[PDB]
């Protein structure tokens, strides 16, 4: 999931840096807020779970401007 950010990210000028700052949600939830940053604007990402988070915080990144 990262691999691929830094590919695409980097492949045209989004900076790819996934950094995980979260452990949990609003009350019930093992959700992990992975802030992956790219171009010059962050975009983090709650992958529930702890090893997940890394997924979610891609997919969303990529998903974030690979879509539109």
């Amino acid at each position: 999931p990262i691999s691929q950010v830094h590919e695409i990210g980097i492949k045209r000028n989004m900076t790819v840096h996934f950094k995980v700052l979260r452990e949990e949600g609003p009350a019930h939830m093992k959700n992990f807020i992975t802030a992956c940053i790219v171009g010059s604007i962050v975009t983090e990402g709650e992958g529930n779970g702890k090893k997940v988070s890394k997924k979610r915080a891609a997919e969303k990144m990529l998903v974030e401007l690979q879509k539109l």
